[PDB]
């Protein structure tokens, strides 16, 4: 037997071809979100709100690639994948693990929902 | 029903008084190990096999601190919590999130225990 201390939901899923496993886990200021295809952690990135820009009305998610290589669309990617997590989860930061190698709009929206589906905020 | 693409084992153990959860995830090239009190995420702590130093039979574990305050003793204290999983799992590299304010020897042998309970390598 066993009792978990933090909420933790997993599903595995197939995203435009690829199986998919996705767990999240809630942390009291933390999500993190693993994404993960063939086996592989991939990049790990760090989204945090942070002091607004010139829109005051919500916070900057501001991104920082952690562990993998640090180019330019991961980050980009990052936040269209998993700011709606931040932002549900009472502008919480998120820790993302991200193993998608061939990335698209289809794609991403799928990946999303299955994000949804391991809902833990 | 569901079926992972990645082997995790997970256990919630009281140590030096504690309830503790564990978490250890193998992934090809990582083994994310979680160690949490209290919900919280705590320390991201990479720990990487690298060149050798002086002792050429073995790589050096780097560790670099992540997320959360980088202060001299988590890198100290993640290598002797982790360090056996990293070269059991083939000198892989350990992704460790620790949250474990209140140190000491006895409850470090008990937190790799739950760890070996946890083993996905
Ligand atoms: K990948
Ligand atoms: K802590």
């Amino acid at each position: 037997e066993d009792t978990p201390l933090v909420i933790s939901k997993q599903k595995t899923e197939v995203v435009c071809g690829v199986p998919t496993q996705v767990v999240c886990t809630a942390f009291s200021s933390h999500i993190l979100v693993v994404v993960t295809q063939f086996g592989k952690m991939g990049t790990l990135v760090s989204l945090e709100p942070s002091s607004v820009a010139s829109d005051v009305s919500k916070p900057v998610l501001t991104t920082k690639v952690l562990l993998g290589q640090d180019e330019p669309l991961i980050h980009v990617f990052a936040k269209n994948l998993v700011a709606f997590v931040s932002q549900e989860a009472g502008n919480r930061a998120v820790l993302l693990a991200v193993a998608v190698k061939d990335k698209s709009m289809e794609g991403l929206k799928a990946l999303r929902e299955v994000i949804r589906v391991c809902q833990v905020w």
